[PDB]
């Protein structure tokens, strides 16, 4: 008789792994409450693909979400106020309750919520939507003190230019770095530490990690139906932030093309290009049969009359993808990412080889072991005076994966995941046993 109040921060990369991670926990016997703010809540639309309890709670940003905050830092400052309160409202109203609370999976975003757990005497556990070899990273960091040590003694392949973006460009984003450096402020009292990872796809980075902390691997959350297909509910990604076009236009589209033509270029829920970027990108993807996606709010970026010079034969905008779809399709040739980690365990997963065009945060380092690690994909080489990538260093990057020699290669190499996150999903994988390890003690 478990009951855990699940916080993610309010972005779709990390929305999503925790509520494919519920539904898991729903699989197993244990139930589970949402905790989505206002504004995130009122911005879905309900197309729900499984059982879903969801309590409300608020960031101070009701209205207009994010955009209405001054700064990043007040952003961060208010949600720990009023999400601490909001927060504790749901604990307390369902302890009268045929359910009450017993523990809290947090984000590790917000460790103010150990806190909340802690007042309430309930079992509190933070959730990494980043891979292990990110966090061990950030953890090194804070440990010293907001500083890393080149070369890191356990990881030496590692460079500057393969870091997370705020050690590569120096004092950007200052909240947002303190805000990855401060998930380990009180990860000591936590009872145990999730990842959005499987143990086979970094096991020397998980097992390093794991000396420091009880690191419990519990990914990937790639919808049940593509992998173990154990939960048959679980068919699709249910709370997208982004409306779907209505999904089928894209996919009957894919059908109709040739095996591996179509070049899927897409950069996830919030990263901005710049005008520079967006022509060199709409020149170097026009050489090739493409889908790719534009946010609404993106679109002002690309060349005035680009849209109508699409050939409409071979190609194909949309303002968002049914992603997952679209990297089960076979006509998907390569994914030009952003390297956000969703977009990357789900490449992964389904088997397309990429071209990796890291933007900032931990996008550097999935690019790293894309090209390196893995040997999944090759990463785009970006001139220096700018940190932009040009459209002859785009297309080189996208036919090396489409057709030289070692296009072949990593095709094979890439195929091996799907079998190995299912045997991590399936009975006795190491997945499925931190599952119930997790389950256990709740
Ligand atoms: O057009 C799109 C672009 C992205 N996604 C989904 O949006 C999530 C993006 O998360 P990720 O960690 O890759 O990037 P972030 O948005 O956090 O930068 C992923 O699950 C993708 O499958 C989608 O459904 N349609
Ligand atoms: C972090 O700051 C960046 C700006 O540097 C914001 O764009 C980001 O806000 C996210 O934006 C998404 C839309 O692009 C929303 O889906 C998401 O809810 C929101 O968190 C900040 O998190
Ligand atoms: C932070 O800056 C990156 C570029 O470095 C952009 O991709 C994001 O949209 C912004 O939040
Ligand atoms: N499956 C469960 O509900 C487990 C309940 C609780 N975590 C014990 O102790
Ligand atoms: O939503 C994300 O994926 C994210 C990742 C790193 C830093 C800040 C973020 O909002």
């Amino acid at each position: 008789r478990g009951h855990v109040l699940a916080v993610p921060y309010p972005s779709q990369g990390h929305i999503t792994p925790f509520r494919q991670f519920c539904k898991r926990l729903h699989f197993k016997g244990l139930k589970t409450t949402l905790a989505l703010t206002t504004f995130v809540f009122n911005s879905i639309n309900p197309d729900l693909s499984g059982p879903i309890s969801i309590a409300t709670i608020s960031d101070g940003y009701d209205h207009g979400g994010f955009e209405t905050a001054d700064s990043i830092d007040d952003y961060l400052k208010d949600f720990k106020t009023s999400g601490s309160k909001t927060i504790a409202d749901i604990i307390q109203k369902h302890q009268t309750s045929d359910n009450p609370i017993t523990c809290i999976v947090y984000d590790a975003f917000l460790p103010w919520a150990l806190d909340v757990a802690r007042e309430f005497g309930l079992v509190a556990t933070p959730f990494f939507t980043q891979p292990c070899a990110v966090n061990y990273v950030y953890y090194l960091s804070y440990i010293n003190n907001g500083s890393l040590q080149l070369p890191i003694e356990e990881l030496p392949f590692l460079e500057l230019q393969d870091l997370p973006s705020f050690f590569s460009v120096s004092g950007s984003y200052p909240a947002y770095f303190e805000m990855v450096l401060q998930q380990f402020i009180n990860f000591e009292k936590a009872d145990f530490v999730l990842v959005n990872s499987f143990q086979e796809l970094e096991l020397h980075e998980n097992e390093l990690w794991s000396k420091a902390c009880p690191v419990l691997t519990i990914g990937p959350t790639i919808p049940s139906i593509y992998l173990d297909q154990r939960i048959k509910s679980d068919t699709g990604y249910d709370l997208n932030l982004f409306e779907s076009k209505d999904d089928s236009f894209c996919i009957n589209w894919l059908d109709t093309r040739p095996q591996g033509s179509v070049v899927y270029v897409a950069f996830g829920s919030m990263a901005q290009l710049t005008n520079v970027q967006m022509e060199e990108l709409a020149s170097a993807v026009s050489n090739f049969s493409f889908l790719w996606v534009v946010r609404s709010s993106e679109e002002e970026k690309l060349p005035s009359g680009f849209l109508e010079t699409v050939n409409k034969e071979k190609s194909l905008v949309l303002k968002w993808s049914p992603q997952l779809q679209v990297l089960s399709n076979k006509a998907i040739g390569c994914f030009l990412t952003h390297c956000g980690w969703n977009s990357t365990m789900e490449a992964l997963t389904f088997g397309v080889p990429m071209v990796a065009m890291p933007q900032w945060t931990d996008q550097p380092m999935n690019a790293k072991y894309i090209q390196d690690v893995w040997k999944a994909g090759v990463r785009v080489k970006t001139e220096k005076e700018s940190g932009i990538a040009k459209r002859e260093e785009i297309e080189f990057s996208i036919k090396e994966v489409m057709e030289g020699e070692r296009s072949k290669e990593m095709k094979k190499n890439v195929k091996k995941w799907r079998d190995l996150a299912v045997k991590s999903l399936n009975e006795g994988g190491s997945t499925d046993t931190n599952i119930d390890t997790f389950v256990s003690r709740v």
